[PDB]
DNA sequence: AATAGAAGGAAGTGGG
DNA sequence: TCCCACTTCCTTCTA
């Protein structure tokens, strides 16, 4: 199965949920979720994973925070905004 | 109060 | 056995 950060990067490259997620500065790898439409994207993540329960944004962001230590995704001090690492961006 | 974003400890589930 | 990569649950704090 696909990793959460790759799922998000794939969405950003494809544009298929442009109303739920978008680049802020793609050169830097910063991206931002929609306040009003992020849940639809969280639902898709859960369904792609086949999880038992409905996925929520809160649980999705809980997983996102676990990347902070290893570095694939880091929280940015801006509403609903995160940043991929250069390594993730290159791959 | 109502709403929302952000946080993380702890325990459960998957597939190695 | 025991880590992977989250998922789920619950509670806290700030704005």
């Amino acid at each position: 199965k696909i990793r959460l950060y790759q799922f998000l990067l794939d969405l950003l490259r494809s544009g298929d949920m442009k109303d739920s997620i978008w680049w802020v500065d793609k050169d830097k790898g910063t991206f931002q979720f929609s306040s009003k439409h992020k849940e639809a994207l969280a639902h898709r993540w859960g369904i792609q994973k086949g999880n038992r329960k409905k996925m929520t944004y809160q649980k999705m962001a809980r997983a996102l925070r676990n990347y902070g230590k290893t570095g694939e995704v880091k929280k940015v001090k801006k509403k609903l905004t995160y940043q991929f690492s250069g390594e993730v961006l290159g791959r």
